[PDB]
């Protein structure tokens, strides 16, 4: 039902300029903020930049601060992101995602090639295990954060998708062999019973304060 397309990557020279473009469907666009999140290759989560329903409230990450523009047509549902002056460290996948800080729905994402914070630190950084097995991922946040951390999961090659929200929370739609747990500094996801399907990285993420920030990742490989 939710879909989230994106388009307008490609490759630009250095101080060259992209407009990506997030077609939103599925769910009632105007009554959402909408952001952007990018992941250099090889690299964790960033968030890059969000937007309020109707366009008044914006954000930026710093790195991107006066290049970058976000602005949504809530009467073509679809969120973009303005990129000028590009920079080899801009080049990354760029994913949509829906809401403010609780990312329930991401876009397929599209690459772009140029040629005080909370810290989140997980635990372990990376494991291999077997079908069957027992994963606990611990994230620990710099501050508490009472119950305020988010955890995606990403399988190679794909955008992330939420699995649990709120420390505790379900969402709709994921195997209950995952469960979260934890409070203030020190969070937990469980994966009862590690089933082929699971082989991915999992990122935790604190919703609470700005910049919204994630851990490194946890790369979980069979």
């Amino acid at each position: 039902e939710v879909q989230l397309l994106e388009s307008g990557g490609g490759l630009v020279q250095p101080g060259g300029s992209l407009r990506l473009s997030c077609a939103a469907s599925g769910f009632t666009f105007s009554s959402y903020a909408m952001s952007w999140v990018r992941q250099a290759p090889g690299k964790g989560l960033e968030w890059v930049s969000g937007i309020s329903q109707l366009g008044g409230y914006t954000g930026y990450a710093g790195s991107v601060k006066g290049r970058f523009t976000i602005s949504r047509d809530n009467s073509k549902n679809t969120l973009y992101l303005q990129m000028n002056s590009l920079r080899a460290e801009d080049t990354a996948v760029y994913y949509c995602a829906k809401n403010r800080a609780t990312f329930d729905y991401w876009g397929q994402g599209t690459l772009v090639t140029v040629s005080t914070d909370i810290q989140m630190t997980q635990s372990p950084s990376s494991l291999s295990a077997s079908v069957g097995d027992r994963v606990t991922i611990t994230c620990r946040a710099s501050q508490s954060i009472s119950s305020y951390l988010n955890w995606y999961q990403q399988k190679p090659g794909k955008a992330p998708k939420l699995l649990i929200y709120a420390a505790s929370h379900l969402q709709s739609g994921v195997p209950s062999r995952f469960s979260g747990s934890g409070s203030g500094t020190d969070f937990t996801l469980t994966i009862s019973s590690l089933q082929p399907e699971d082989f991915a990285t999992y990122y935790c993420q604190q919703s609470q304060h700005k910049p919204l920030t994630f851990g490194q990742g946890t790369k979980v490989e069979i």
